[PDB]
């Protein structure tokens, strides 16, 4: 049907120490999640068997690893990890923000 | 996997008042950064085959979703499943929205 997401209207949910998120929007094929990292918070390297993922950097910076290759990403930069692609991140500045986008939707995050 | 470094890519003209950069894509997922001049209009339209999310990162837009209007600023978003009418009017110079699609929009390449 269609929805709006008003950021101010939604709390941060705890993912783990130094990491918070908010589910932004989704359909069965497409999901956006806003993720907030303290400086030095770590997204452990991992792979998705069934989901594609793009991380778009909105604030702060991240060192992102894609299958061993590292790149420093600052606001406006992005990575894409097709499914079966190892990726991980380390946040380099306070309140680093990345938009994780997925296809299909990540039902495990509800 | 692939990286997109914004400083390495030029803006591409879409139409008057509108430029973009294709950020990243797989066959099932695509991100596009779209820049609007103030008062530039994305005329209302539907996609037969693509779900769309617009995530606002700079400036402000009035977004129309099946006749409902909201003013969206940085951090706000809309979701338009396929067959949902949506359009936008940019409210500020250099207003930026990340349009997200599934599957990818091959017509943009
Ligand atoms: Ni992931
Ligand atoms: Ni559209």
């Amino acid at each position: 049907t269609g929805s709006f997401f008003i950021n101010h209207e939604h709390d941060w949910q705890d993912v783990e120490p130094g990491i918070q998120r908010k589910i932004v929007a989704h359909t069965p094929d497409l999901m956006a999640v806003c993720v907030k990292f303290d400086r030095g918070a770590v997204g452990t390297p991992h792979q998705h068997e069934r989901h594609d993922q793009i991380g778009y950097v909105v604030q702060g910076a991240f060192e992102v690893e894609l299958e061993g290759e590292k790149r420093r990403l600052s606001p406006g930069d992005a990575f894409v990890a097709p499914h079966h692609t190892m990726h991980g991140a380390v946040a380099l500045e306070p309140d680093s923000l990345v938009i994780d986008l997925f296809s299909p939707r990540r039902d495990d995050m509800l």
